[PDB]
């Protein structure tokens, strides 16, 4: 069998216990629900800091709904962290992610503005990613609403929040903002198509993530596989900015990020690759319930600081 850490074991278990019904199977207010409940138990609690607000830009659909953490009330010119929250683009919102983003901002101490961007199927592909280079796009202008000035800017997020972090990076990459992307951290991202992969076969079941689980996002969301911006594997990587990927051993799209990473190093580009051992999907949520991945956590966070110098 694979390599199972003692402590994700306990979680799958539970989970196991808990059954139920599939997200397909419950209304969608039902399953977001049980995202915000999930991560609700299953998470460390959130950090204590200066400043947390609330905040929106404008979009090319209408306003955007964000929200600023910094541990620093005020702060001198500095990389801002982009982050797009994982959720499939169905699921998740800005307090799904809330305590991680808390996280995030204490021990960068960098700010971090969380895009609450649109979901599908209401708003089905590219909108998410609409909403995603929009408000990087904003932060990156040092807009007088954020109250701190950006040097560059770091998109991060976590599964489709990764599939948004490399198409955002590749969108400016093209088309550059005010500042540049000086760091990007696409966490256990879908960049290629999972179909057909054998990570998915291997934890189609049992691993948090499930294949069913994977279907009903892509029914939902319906991004066309051969638009770039759907699976950025099939994007330009010839400039692609410093990069960590970061995947998890047991994750049925783990081989997609292998890909990603695999396709930097094929055109020349610096990226650290760490895939945790004995881990699922989502492990940057549960750190509560599975104690041993805020290490995970932290493994990233060094890695960010060395890649930032
Ligand atoms: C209850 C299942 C939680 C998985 C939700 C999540 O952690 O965010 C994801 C985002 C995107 C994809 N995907 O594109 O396959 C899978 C997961």
């Amino acid at each position: 069998t694979p390599f199972i850490r003692p402590d994700m074991k306990a979680f799958l278990e539970a989970i196991a216990a808990m059954a139920g019904p599939t997200l397909a199977e419950m209304t969608l207010e039902e399953a977001r629900a049980s995202y915000v409940a999930l991560h609700g138990m299953a998470d460390r609690p959130a950090r204590e800091l200066a400043v947390i607000r609330n905040l929106s830009c404008p979009g090319p659909a209408g306003d955007i709904p964000l929200r600023l953490y910094d541990a620093r009330e005020s702060r001198e010119a500095g990389p801002v962290i982009t982050f797009y929250h994982g959720g499939g683009f169905v699921i998740g919102d800005l307090d799904t992610h809330h305590n991680l983003c808390t996280e995030i901002a204490a021990l960068m101490d960098l700010p971090v503005v969380a895009v609450d961007y649109r979901l599908a199927p209401e708003h089905p592909f590219p909108a998410a990613i609409e909403d995603c280079e929009a408000a990087t796009r904003w932060v990156a202008s040092s807009p007088s609403e954020l109250g701190r000035t950006a040097s560059g800017v770091i998109p991060i997020g976590d599964s489709a929040g990764g599939n948004a972090t490399i198409v955002v990076s590749q969108l400016l990459g093209a088309k550059p903002a005010d500042v540049p992307v000086v760091l990007q951290v696409p966490i256990f991202p879908l960049a290629s198509d999972a179909v057909g992969s054998a990570s998915l076969e291997a934890f189609a079941e049992g691993f948090v993530l499930t294949k069913a689980s994977i279907e009903f996002f892509d029914t939902a969301y319906k991004a066309d596989r051969a638009d770039p911006r759907g699976f950025p594997i099939l994007g330009d990587h010839t400039a692609a900015p410093p990069t960590i990927v970061a995947t998890a051993s047991l994750d049925p799209i783990r081989d997609s990020g292998r890909d990603y990473a695999k396709a930097l190093v094929e055109a020349g580009r610096d990226v650290v690759y760490l895939e945790m051992e004995g881990v699922t999907h989502g492990f940057t949520n549960i750190r509560a319930a599975v104690p041993s991945t805020q290490g995970d956590l932290e493994r990233i966070i060094a890695a960010m600081k060395m890649m930032l110098g």
